[PDB]
């Protein structure tokens, strides 16, 4: 007699673990906080500083990383125009490593990601699937940019640390449980 209801949430980071385990495949999620942006190049740059033991300028564990190359301008601050995603199987050789160590974590992009990361994220992270439009209006729910690291990646690859408020919709797709929306 318990129907399934399609839960919202507004996630605040840093994530509480709790609050990333109670998350069912299909739940609605916002996102309020910082996020950082990171796709091909910064990923494997973290993978090659992490096995050197150098410590990165942005920390995994308890974030939400948003698979986007942003579009940004400069005026007194930097300002993001477009936030859109990018395809995030890109990412599906580096993310299981960079789980590893986390005690939880989120991800952001599109098209999910392999079964590997679904393992890895058992029991400490998910998976959110934008869902908010093409990236402008999106960037709008980005009300800081709080800075930029590894800028000699280029604007697109750098890893942009934002303020927002927000952020989304995304839909939970990769669970804590073993569950995707992407499996077969």
């Amino acid at each position: 007699h318990h129907h399934h209801m399609v839960m919202e949430y507004e996630l605040r980071t840093p994530l509480v673990k709790d609050q990333i385990l109670k998350l069912k495949v299909g739940d609605v999620v916002y996102i309020t906080g910082e996020i950082f942006t990171a796709r091909d190049e910064a990923h494997a740059r973290a993978l090659e500083w992490m096995e050197e033991g150098k410590e990165l300028p942005f920390s995994f564990d308890k974030g939400v990383v948003y698979h986007c190359g942003p579009l940004v301008k400069k005026n007194d601050e930097w300002r993001v125009v477009s936030a859109g995603p990018t395809t995030s199987a890109r990412m599906n050789p580096f993310t299981p490593k960079i789980l590893e160590k986390v005690e939880c974590m989120g991800i952001i992009g599109k098209g999910g990601m392999s079964e590997e990361v679904v393992e890895a994220m058992r029991g400490k992270a998910a998976y959110f699937a934008f869902t908010g439009g093409a990236g402008a209006l999106a960037a709008m729910s980005i009300k800081k940019v709080k800075g930029v690291v590894w800028e000699d990646l280029g604007m697109p690859e750098a890893v942009w640390l934002l303020e927002v408020e927000r952020f989304g919709p995304c839909i939970v797709a990769i669970d804590a449980h073993g569950n995707s929306l992407y499996r077969r």
